[PDB]
């Protein structure tokens, strides 16, 4: 149950996590799904991983194929119980370890969403186990440091203010009521009856600026652009002191066709 980043050599195991005994995930104030991690649940039918519902309804065969991707760890737990929408179909998961540095309160999988149609059942597991390097999220301003993790929303995310746009820096998104924004992206577009887009995942630490007095996160997505299909979608913040009685909430300066522009107006840049 582990597998390796095939860039700098970095094993992540998760057997840590394997076993019959395994784990829930809520789908209600007391309702659970109940699934392990490579390997069958014990509260399952026999191959079935993942489950719920007081009749066992398989929502995958257990494997422990592990896949790297995108700074994105994933199972996919296949052919459950069939579907009432397309006719010859089984419901299926997929579950997508993402990287959280901190303990966390947490640390369990969670429902992000159900593709109704393919019956896929999207979990999401912000685990440490997940992680490579440290919140890059600090840059030196000569003999200061400015230190934007406050900003790093740690329970959720932050919203932009009609397409919505939802944003979290230095960190994937956390999962949150009822936005299934994809898994690792750190800068979610959410149009109107398209899904939610990648438009953004943490590229680096924050980078200075000292002529033009701005500091800069970049990111950019896995997800390659509509208009051409060579650039990926891409994103901007540009960060601003402002002495205030609250830190801002990061506005959206301009678009292009790939390219996204943010401005955040923050009381943490500030001398
Ligand atoms: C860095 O520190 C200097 C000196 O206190 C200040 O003028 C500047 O606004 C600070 N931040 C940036 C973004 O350069
Ligand atoms: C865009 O994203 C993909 C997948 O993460 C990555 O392989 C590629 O290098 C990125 N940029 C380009 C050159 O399209």
């Amino acid at each position: 149950c582990q597998v390796t980043n095939p860039s700098t050599g970095h094993l992540f195991d998760l057997s840590s996590l394997s076993g019959r005994a395994g784990f829930t995930a809520a789908y209600s104030e007391k309702g659970l799904v109940y699934m392990s991690i490579c390997g069958e649940n014990e509260n399952c039918p026999p191959g079935v991983g993942a489950c719920f519902g007081q009749t066992r309804i398989s929502v995958g065969k257990a494997n422990k194929r592990l896949r790297y991707v995108d700074q994105v760890l994933q199972l996919v737990y296949k052919d459950g119980s069939p579907c009432p929408s397309k006719s010859g179909l089984s419901y299926k998961s997929v579950i997508s370890f993402v990287c959280r540095p901190e303990a966390g309160p947490t640390n369990r999988p969670m429902l992000i969403s159900l593709d109704k149609q393919t019956c896929t059942l999207f979990f999401s597991w912000h685990t440490p186990l997940a992680c490579e390097q440290a919140t890059e999220c600090s840059v030196r301003n000569g003999s200061s440091i400015v230190d934007l993790s406050p900003l790093i929303h740690r329970t959720g995310g932050y919203e932009a203010y009609n397409p919505d746009f939802y944003i979290n820096i230095c960190q994937p998104l956390n999962p949150m009521h009822a936005v299934p924004c994809p898994a690792g992206a750190a800068v979610c577009k959410v149009p109107i009856d398209g899904p939610p887009i990648d438009i953004g995942r943490v590229a680096g630490p924050p980078i200075l600026n000292p002529i033009a007095n701005e500091i800069y996160l970049n990111f950019e997505s896995s997800t390659p652009c509509l208009a051409d299909k060579h650039f990926n979608y891409t994103s901007l913040i540009a960060f601003h002191c402002k002495r205030g009685v609250s830190m801002g909430t990061p506005k959206l300066l301009r678009t292009s066709e790939c390219d996204f522009v943010f401005e955040w107006e923050t009381p943490v840049v500030c001398p």
